[PDB]
């Protein structure tokens, strides 16, 4: 969904908040700017419903993330875009179930951390599928889409979708 209208720096006014118009996380930039997550009601924890300040917590999960980011394939809003999916996903995002089927195994797990730059490939094409580690557990963890778009199963996800990927499937790039 993205940033609303074509900067970005974090400051004291930023401000998270849900809309119950577009049924999305949001947060206020403070400069004119809104960001429109990808993640709708259905989601969300109860804390996403009740506004709060971006404080200094949220702030330096910014700026970790925006470095591990940099360098990916990725215009200038589709870097702050992912960025900031990852911020609402490890805020308010309910916990997911893990999934597998899909992806090749590698027979080892590999153990991600946070803000890592991951891949799978899908079990038919052996397509690469480029993920952004927002979090780690001890047998999976989940991953935003850290490329414009893919379709698996027959879904389609988009740049900042979440997915929760056992580690077995999930090799570093």
């Amino acid at each position: 969904s993205g940033l609303v209208p074509r900067r970005i720096k974090p400051d004291d006014n930023w401000r998270w908040y849900y809309d119950e118009e577009h049924d999305r996380m949001m947060l206020d930039l403070a400069n004119g700017m809104l960001f429109r997550s990808r993640f709708a009601r259905k989601m969300l924890t109860p804390d996403a419903f009740s506004p709060a300040g971006f404080c200094v917590d949220d702030a330096a999960l910014y700026f970790s993330f925006e470095e591990k980011c940099r360098d990916f394939n990725l215009s200038k809003e589709q870097k702050a875009e992912l960025v900031l999916n990852a911020l609402v996903a490890i805020r308010y995002l309910k916990p997911q179930m893990p999934k597998s089927w899909h992806f090749v195994s590698h027979g080892e797990m590999w153990v991600p951390m946070p803000g890592d730059a991951a891949c799978v490939w899908l079990s038919d094409t052996h397509e690469q599928v480029n993920l952004l580690v927002v979090e780690s557990g001890e047998n999976a963890a989940l991953c935003l889409l850290a490329q414009p778009c893919v379709v698996i199963a027959g879904r389609a996800m988009q740049l900042g979708d979440a997915i929760k990927i056992m580690n077995d499937r999930l090799k570093p790039q």
